[PDB]
């Protein structure tokens, strides 16, 4: 038996904090706690708890690799080379990088959501472009587990957060990924795919940009499959 616990967090009508755990029935009130103690100031947070039906179980398996660059123009160069070793033309991933740099949502600001992106034409098939396409209905099937694994390698709690969520993208049938943070002070973002891994890539804007977002590469044909696979199939990714 299965609950997803799912917690969105606002202050002055912006979105500052969210977390999902999937955990067992013992463990669920240690997954509300954890969640409403995460932001520090809210104004209103909601909290859903919702018996899981279906589920699957993955096993992680993509490397893991790290670069570091001297300015943003470099560390997208470098984003756009490793997006082509996906199969991806070249300027479908530079069309990607320049969306997210000069504002991805078009009323100004970040999207609460990804760009789901054409692989062949680069153009943007999510319906609402200030919201886009959230991938949810994830977590590691032990995070206590992989938490300190992966700390104790060098990897930030960021890391292991953006690890779950590439690697549902991928499982879902997304190509390949582009993402740097919202946040103005983190600058590290990163590529992943299933043939590159997750590559980590600092700096994608300079620190105080306070534009970020998520652009997922995806085949036209299979959009629909791929939308409520990261929507609504749940899984546990095992390490
Ligand atoms: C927050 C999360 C748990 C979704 O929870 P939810 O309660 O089911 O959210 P809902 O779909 O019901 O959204 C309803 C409202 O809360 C919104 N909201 C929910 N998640 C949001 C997000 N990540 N960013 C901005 N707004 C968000 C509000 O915009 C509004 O949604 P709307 O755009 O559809 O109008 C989801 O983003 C998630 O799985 N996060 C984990 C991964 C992550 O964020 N890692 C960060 C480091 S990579
Ligand atoms: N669950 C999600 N699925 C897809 N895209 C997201 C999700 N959460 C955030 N994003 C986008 O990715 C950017 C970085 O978010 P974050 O990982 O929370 O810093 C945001 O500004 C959103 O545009």
């Amino acid at each position: 038996d299965l609950f997803s616990v799912r917690m969105r967090a606002q202050k002055n009508g912006k979105h500052v904090s969210g977390a999902e755990r999937i955990v067992k029935k013992e463990e669920l009130e240690t997954a509300v706690k954890e969640l409403l103690n995460r932001p520090k100031e809210f104004d209103f947070m909601n909290v859903k708890v919702e018996k899981v039906k279906d589920f699957e179980v993955v096993k992680f398996n993509l490397k893991i690799s790290t670069y570091s660059f001297k300015s943003p123009e470099e560390a997208r160069e470098f984003a756009v080379k490793k997006l082509t070793q996906e199969g991806i033309k070249e300027e479908v991933a530079k069309k990607a990088v320049e969306i997210l740099s000069k504002g991805a949502n078009p009323k100004g600001g970040n999207m609460r959501g990804a760009v789901l992106m054409d692989i062949e034409t680069g153009e943007r098939l999510e319906e609402d472009k200030e919201r886009g396409v959230r991938t949810i209905h994830f977590d590691w099937k032990d995070r206590k587990k992989v938490t300190e694994k992966l700390l104790k390698e060098g990897y930030t709690l960021r890391t292991v957060d953006a690890l779950a969520l590439t690697f549902k993208n991928l499982f879902c049938g997304v190509v390949a990924e582009l993402c740097w943070s919202d946040d103005p002070d983190y600058v590290t973002g990163y590529v992943s795919g299933k043939e590159i891994g997750y590559v980590r890539i600092t700096p994608l804007k300079e620190k105080g940009d306070p534009l970020g977002g998520r652009v997922y590469f995806v085949s036209r044909k299979e959009l629909s499959e791929i939308i409520e696979c990261l929507t609504q199939k749940v899984v546990l990714i095992e390490l």
